């Protein structure tokens, strides 16, 4: 086990990967945008809070501040090319609203093909270093029945995993319940 | 796609799983404790910030408040049972420090057998509903060389994945860079 003192940004900050990327959908007037966020996480069960950490550099950043509502959608391995594409181009240069999607009960756009998605109302934004954490309260839930097991989890092997710097994967079929 | 409006806590809050659990290691004098946390995420690259979301119900919670420094260690599928064990018992009733570990440069405890670990200095704590987010600055990094690839990512198939409610998995060894 090699070790070193941190002296600035790490030569790679990928030790806690892979993670599932959340597709953040935001609408301001007629303009819709999508942005994968691999820095995401549950923050509370009661009430249900979910967090995404978005750089001020993203076009999505300014949209979320304005809209104060967004979606977070979770997508099968099969949609990795679409997910990658949405994370390698900016709403500033291309209209991501053309990606097939529907609007939710609260009118946040949700990218199609998702096994599950949340609609969120923005509760708080906190700056931590060079990204902002958007804390959302889950106000509605979407699920694709025959892609989710009983307790709410996606069928093993289904989840798109992200390893960092453009590399994707998926979980194995084999699960262990000790 | 079935939907419903959230009416309180979700029947299951697992739609965004699986994730890598971070084993949080903390020391207050002689007392060492370890707690897995699947609610974890990078928060900034410059400077490198890493967050874990810990319930005030955990013995680990008061230990973090006191010590203000912790480790987040990341473990191979191999150690699923030690991880589960540490996640099913409380330091209130069993001395978790008897699990094989070493102290790091800053004197935080790190659980042995990890492919990587961070040593963190606590910067802020934020209450989001029923959990507190502990934001740590990475002050040191440990890596078991060669178990990571060249960019810092753990070799495919190695990561312990958690699906929630005592179910674990691992990534498939097939990756795609689209
Ligand atoms: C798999 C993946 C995960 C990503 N996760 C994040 C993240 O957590 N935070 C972030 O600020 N950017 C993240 N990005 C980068 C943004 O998605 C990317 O900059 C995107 O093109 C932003 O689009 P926008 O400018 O339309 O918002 C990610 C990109 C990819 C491909
Ligand atoms: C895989 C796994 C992930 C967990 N993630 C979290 C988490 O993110 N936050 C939390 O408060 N508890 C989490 N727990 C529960 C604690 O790890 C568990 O309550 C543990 O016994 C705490 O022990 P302590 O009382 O010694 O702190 C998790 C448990 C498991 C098994
Ligand atoms: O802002 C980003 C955070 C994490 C990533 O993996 C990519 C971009
Ligand atoms: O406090 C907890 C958060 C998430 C989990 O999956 C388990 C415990």
């Amino acid at each position: 086990m090699r070790s070193y003192r941190a002296q600035g940004p790490l030569p790679g900050f990928y030790h806690y990967y892979p993670g599932v990327p959340a597709v953040v959908g935001v609408r301001v007037e007629e303009r819709v945008n999508f942005c994968p966020a691999v820095w995401n996480t549950g923050l509370s069960a009661d009430p249900p809070l979910f967090g995404v950490s978005i750089s001020p550099k993203r076009f999505t950043h300014g949209l979320l501040l304005k809209a104060r509502r967004f979606s977070a959608s979770f997508h099968p391995f099969g949609q990795k090319d679409l997910v990658h594409w949405l994370g390698s181009h900016s709403g500033r240069e291309v209209d991501k609203g053309q990606a097939p999607h529907f609007l939710g009960h609260t009118g946040v756009p949700i990218l199609e093909g998702a096994y599950a998605a949340y609609e969120l109302e923005l509760l708080e934004v906190h700056t931590f270093g060079d990204h902002d954490l958007f804390v959302g309260r889950v106000v509605a839930v979407w699920e694709e029945e025959g892609l989710l097991d009983e307790k709410g989890r996606p069928k093993p092997g289904l989840a798109l995993l992200y390893y960092g710097k453009g590399l994707y994967g998926r979980p194995a079929e084999e699960t262990f319940a000790p």
